[PDB]
């Protein structure tokens, strides 16, 4: 007590091969869809997305 | 070192029968567009074909 880091800058990645990431994102949203019509013992928000 | 050199002469051919030529740009297409297809994790901006 009390704990501190001593602050970096934020690290920062930046994004390339963006057409990949189209699909990537389209898989991940039929999947997060699907998840979320699946799994009902997560009895989740179903007005977000 | 350093390097200096004295040419030759010219020689410089061609291809015939085109038809070759035509058919072999598209499956020359052909196979970079499967190797283009195997580029899902290689890193590519995508807008190349």
């Amino acid at each position: 007590p009390y704990l501190r880091a001593r602050g970096e800058v934020f690290s920062e990645i930046f994004p390339i091969d963006e057409a990949v990431v189209r699909v990537l994102v389209e898989e991940l949203k039929e999947a997060f869809e699907k998840y979320v019509a699946n799994h009902k013992s997560l009895r989740l928000d179903r007005y977000q997305l």
